[PDB]
């Protein structure tokens, strides 16, 4: 069970920043589909990262696996990510996107062990 302050901040860093199939050429699709937007209300986010992996494996960061940096938890080996950045538009649905896939350290926010939020940098 992921205690209830806790599990709305997590299930929307599920919906937001973890997809195992995530490619470049999906941001698009999975900004609209998601509905990941810029904090309320419909502007376009400027920059959202996907990490493809499971979420039970992300979730090693907030555990055994990660490390204190500030007061986030930095993951102890590169993580693989597509990071969708937005290119044009400023409301929903004329939001497009550039996708990068890289792979790199991911610095997330946890919550008594459950991941709430991911640092994009």
């Amino acid at each position: 069970k992921v205690p209830p302050d806790v599990d709305p901040r997590y299930q929307k860093f599920l919906r937001q920043h973890v997809d195992a199939d995530m490619s470049v050429q999906k941001c698009d699709r999975a900004m609209s589909i998601k509905k990941i937007t810029a904090g309320t209300g419909n502007d376009c986010k400027e920059v959202n990262t996907f990490i493809q992996a499971t979420k039970d494996r992300i979730t090693t960061v907030c555990g055994d696996a990660g490390t204190p940096v500030n007061n986030l938890f930095k993951s102890n080996q590169p993580f693989p990510v597509v990071t969708c950045k937005l290119k044009s538009g400023n409301r929903r649905p004329n939001c497009q996107y550039r996708g990068t896939s890289s792979t790199r350290y991911i610095v997330l926010g946890c919550d008594k062990g459950w991941p709430v939020h991911y640092d994009e940098g």
